[PDB]
């Protein structure tokens, strides 16, 4: 079942006019901004920016990758497939 998105957690992430968008749920380093309550950081693969979000707006990425895992116009989409899909979990700075 289910437990709650923790950091590391990958996910395809929804933002008001663009399409569902690889990215992962990141920690908040020592010494870093926090996101408001009930929001997570979000940091999108590609682009590389981060956004905070809360959960109605995440979809765990195994679930969801057969729907929205797919080539994107997009500026900076298919550079975040290759990274979800190749390495998740590397720094991106």
């Amino acid at each position: 079942m289910p437990h709650a998105f923790k950091p590391g957690d990958l996910v395809f992430a929804k933002m008001k006019g663009y399409p569902h968008w690889p990215a992962r749920i990141d920690d908040i380093a020592d010494g870093a901004v926090k996101p408001p309550p009930n929001k997570y950081p979000i940091f999108f693969f590609g682009t590389h920016e981060t956004a905070f979000l809360g959960p109605k707006d995440l979809f765990p990425y195994d679930k969801s990758k057969d729907k929205y895992g797919k080539p994107n116009k997009r500026k900076g989409f298919n550079e975040g497939l290759w990274e979800i899909q190749n390495n998740p979990h590397a720094s991106y700075s």
